[PDB]
């Protein structure tokens, strides 16, 4: 199948919106990580490919995905970065886990529909 960018945006954006909507848990994930501002200067050493909700939104808005699994992969890159960088006690780690719970419910029917 050839997926048009407007079709991917229309189908997938609600699943991203579900993550944005989560408070407090989306807060760490709404903007790209700025290691200087956050006082975590080793972040890019450990996290080779940073990813966040706003970057994913921008990719949908600008037609950067050819396939819907590329979108799923970026969401999971964001999750895996957070579980990699943070210890299990951190808010960021626990908030990530909550987003993954929400996402799994949202994404399932949408991916089935897209095929
Ligand atoms: C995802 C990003 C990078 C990472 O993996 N660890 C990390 C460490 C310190 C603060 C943060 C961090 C970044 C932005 C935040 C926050 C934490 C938070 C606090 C509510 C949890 N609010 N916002 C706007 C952080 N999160
Ligand atoms: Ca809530």
């Amino acid at each position: 199948k050839i997926f048009k960018p407007e079709e991917l945006r229309q189908a997938l954006m609600p699943t991203l919106e579900a993550l944005y909507r989560q408070d407090p848990e989306s807060l760490p994930f709404r903007q790209p990580v700025d290691p200087q501002l956050l006082g975590i200067p080793d972040y890019f050493d450990i996290v080779k490919n940073p990813m966040d909700l706003s970057t994913i939104k921008r990719k949908l808005d600008t037609g950067q995905y050819q396939e819907p699994w590329q979108y799923v992969d970026d969401v999971w890159l964001m999750f895996n970065n957070a579980w990699l960088y943070n210890r299990k006690t951190s808010r960021v780690y626990k908030f990530c886990s909550k987003l993954a719970e929400v996402f799994e419910q949202e994404i399932d029917p949408v991916m089935q529909s897209l095929g």
